[PDB]
DNA sequence: GGAAGCGAAAGTGTCGCAACCCGAGAGAGGAACGATCTCGGGTTGCGACACTTTCGCAACCCTTAATACGTTC
RNA sequence: UAGUCGGGUGAUUAGCCAGACUCUAACUUAUUGAACGUAUU
């Protein structure tokens, strides 16, 4: 499946059961490397499921998530790919996560050098409408400090 | 392909809290014996969370390259 | 309207001027090797 997301506003409709929260979940897993190597030089994000994202027929038992980023006629595009074989598979399939390494290591060094505005990448799913707030004292880091904010931000709540 | 670090993802154990049970005990009433509410352990079920295991990113570039100037793979 | 193409001007990778295009839809890449162009030759 090949998807033209908009540069604004892109919305996805159809019927119960046809992978609109799959593309959102597999857009949330490709912007986890981004953030986390914004928070942390060669950070490791989050990868896909070899146990249910790798499609039940299939052919080769293995999933790839390819994107492609925008920022600026400097950088018309940053090719990543996730990319995992199901489970019990000889050959492993790795994935192409380098280029928003690159990215992130140009936002955050520069930032650290000299203040500047950082992207915010947040996915709110069906996870959040979670009842109650302030659970716990919720000893976590700080919230007052500046990097708290991509912290749990594509959780989903 | 995959050091060395490290963190994601998933599975499993554990451990504290709540909820209840059960015997002991001082003694309400009203004329005695012991109702009734509480104290102190003890057991079990449960779920949040810590702990455990596996995977994967991607150093280096091996003895072993050539060195007019430009694109391309 | 965007976006794209690029003829001109421009101490010139920028800015501007004229013109044109639109399958749902470019993102310019890699050497010393191979071939191509060019220069010595
Ligand atoms: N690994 C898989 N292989 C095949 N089908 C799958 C797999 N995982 C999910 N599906 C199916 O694809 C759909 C996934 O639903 P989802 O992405 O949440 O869609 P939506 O948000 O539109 O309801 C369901 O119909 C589910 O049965």
């Amino acid at each position: 499946l090949e998807i033209k997301l908009e540069e604004d506003l892109t919305v996805i409709i159809g019927n119960n059961g046809k992978g609109k929260t799959s593309i959102l979940y597999a857009i949330a897993k490709t912007l986890s490397w981004f953030v986390a190597n914004i928070l942390k030089e060669g950070g490791s994000g989050q990868r896909l499921s070899e146990m249910t994202d790798i499609k039940n027929d299939a052919e080769d038992r293995y999933s790839d998530v390819s994107s492609t980023f925008f920022f600026g006629k400097g950088l018309k595009s940053v090719p990543i790919r996730l990319s995992r074989s199901a489970l019990g598979t000889a050959e492993r399939r790795d994935s192409e996560v380098k280029p928003a390494k690159d990215l992130a290591d140009i936002w955050r060094v520069i930032n650290e050098v000299n203040t500047i505005n950082l992207p915010t990448f947040a996915l709110y799913n069906v996870e959040r409408s979670q009842p109650f707030n302030r659970n716990i004292k919720d000893n976590t880091g700080r919230r007052e400090e500046r990097f708290d904010a991509y912290s749990q931000t594509l959780g989903g709540a």
